[PDB]
């Protein structure tokens, strides 16, 4: 089930990146907490956080809408 979470996928690059959270924060132009939550899946980014986000996770936003994290298992 699923067709991978935001949050996960943010998780996912950040780590595959090497990006400590408040480091991201900063380049995204968040506080540290608001990545937190993205990444718990509480809060959703929106187009504009969204675009930041792929940015400062080295990506286009397609990346996270369809979740292009690898190339096999639910095309993670």
């Amino acid at each position: 089930m699923n067709t991978q979470l935001m949050g996960e996928r943010i998780r996912a690059r950040r780590k595959k990146l090497k990006i400590r959270q408040a480091a991201l924060g900063k380049m995204v132009g968040v506080s540290n907490v608001a990545i937190s939550q993205w990444e718990r899946s509480e809060t959703e980014p929106n187009g504009e956080n969204l675009l930041a986000l792929s940015k400062a996770l080295q990506c286009s936003p397609d990346y996270l809408l369809k979740g292009d994290l690898s190339q096999t298992n639910v095309a993670y």
